């Protein structure tokens, strides 16, 4: 067979990759709820360094529960405070992913692969240890990097419009 | 003579300038329909709506920042249209988001991302109306370059800031 | 239903798929000349050429297997004609390579890069006339998907084989 | 100013690219010359592990004078062999680079940049420690990595056909 070399995102990658930040998002929670804030950090720092891009510069992530001067976490430190707190530069943070989740539902509106990247805009819902369930408005961008892995580049989470 | 070539990527300049575009283009409607009424505004929106976004390649992934949680998506240029100037009963909750007399658009970038034939903005953008009122959104972009070398918009998702 | 998808991305049977139509456009430019002369073969090559390469973005980066050194480039329509089918005071050295009674085209690649919106194929192409006459040549292929999903050549450099 | 990432390459950047590779072989000849062919396969290595991509997997690398049995360069080691020969997998290779090299000239003929990659065509001129002028057919296709760094994934060098 022909060798070949395939930069470009499939269906079936994107779909995996959103399942796969589902799968980060509930391992840090429930990392939490059994052994603690440390150990939560720790497997937190991993997940941002596999499953994000901050390692190309800046992430385009607007997380669903950021306030309102520190909104953009641009940066890996950002992040890591936005999803377990414990950062002194960013007080409003208790940490998203400590709210004991359990299962995440992606529920897809519309995907467009432009070739080496692929954005998705759908639902997302994320239900805790009791079966409360929040839903956000999600789009994610995905690069396909240089040893073949999809890295989020693009993160807007927005709670759905209420009035 | 200079060598001829082919450039399918997106320069930060292109960037900015499609960003403004859009504002100039709300504020166009916007001012247009205080002035000449709905039919007027609604012409000039459907002739923004195909130059400025990408309905033609198929689905535009844009979640409005006023859109309620039945009809969250518009990835149809009917549902972009209705979002921007209401006037579609299959859309009955869309009085038109361009119709509050918008006159000043403000575009605050936190991070650009160019993949080479697309390219990504993500911040604030400040809508100002003819009173001095801004409504701030978080906004994400995507623009494509098309075969003909105009950036269109492919993705388009905009939130009002959390508020706890 | 299925999510409704946007894929500009080239998948490696649209690669294959497209080698294939090349060949099978040299043939058919090629029978139609032995079976109805060169009026015929040239209105055919014109629509290949229109169909299967990319001179609507621009130049394309063609370089002939038998293209002599002035005229070596192709990157105007005119020129890619010319080379296939002849017949243009303007490339004078051109009888036509298409016009040599080509049966069999069979790819035999090397390697394939797909980087997303286009794929680059690298191998030998052989190409046999009625009498079994083979021509290996060493092909370089790229392939852009259009905005209608269609593979357009943008790239072809073809040489015969290095003779010590 | 904002914060940027830039994966598109420009026409200055390509440009540079194909000079690198000019310097690159210059440098491996003039380093034969001088110091011998353990110096200039230790340098060539460096060149093609620099300004190469046999990284990502295959390169479409079908070099100028590559014989009929040996003609794709798909692995690091075919390329190595190319430049220096001293490789008993590629007997036909007495080392391309090592004809003492001085001057390289690029004459682009077309250059189509297609985003994340950029292909040129045209005309290589090398030329030897004598005057001696070897024209190439040349394209290159260069993809700029996960780093910001030009790397050749396609390099087609045809003699001129005569007949």
């Amino acid at each position: 067979k022909t060798p070949i070399v395939n930069r470009a995102i499939t269906e079936s990658e994107v779909l995996a990759a959103q399942k796969a930040w589902g799968e980060a998002l509930v391992a840090i929670s429930t990392t939490y709820d059994a052994k603690g804030k440390a150990s939560a950090k720790a497997l937190a720092e991993k997940v941002i360094d596999d499953a994000y891009g901050y390692q190309f510069g800046p992430v385009l992530f607007k997380p669903t529960l950021a306030i309102s001067p520190r909104t953009f976490r641009t940066t890996r430190a950002g992040a890591l405070a936005y999803f377990v707190g414990d950062d002194k530069a960013f007080p409003e943070d208790k940490g998203f992913a400590l709210s004991s989740w359990r299962k995440v539902e992606i529920k897809n509106a519309a995907i467009f692969i432009t070739g080496n990247t692929a954005t998705t805009m759908g639902n997302v819902i994320i239900t805790d240890k009791q079966g409360k369930a929040t839903t956000v408005d999600k789009t994610w961008q995905f690069l396909k990097d240089d040893h073949g892995k999809l890295r989020i580049i693009t993160h807007h989470s927005s709670l759905p419009y209420e009035q």
